């Protein structure tokens, strides 16, 4: 109801973070990934992650499984 308005803002810069996300990621942010995608982390949680693998594997199984 009343954050449903919200909803229409609070996501109107959740898709603006997806639009300037596979324009990035395509230089597998080179930028800072040197001394932050692999530094400010320590594996942190890269392994954990590893949703480069999963892109398509998280959607691939929507189609059916809902996995």
């Amino acid at each position: 109801t009343f954050l449903t308005q919200v909803k229409e803002s609070l996501s109107s810069y959740w898709e603006s973070a997806k639009t300037a996300a596979q324009n990035l990621y395509e230089k597998t942010y080179l930028p800072a990934v040197d001394e932050k995608l692999r530094d400010l982390y320590s594996k942190s949680t890269a392994a954990m992650s590893t949703y480069t693998g999963i892109f398509t594997d998280q959607v691939l199984s929507v189609l059916k499984g809902e996995e």
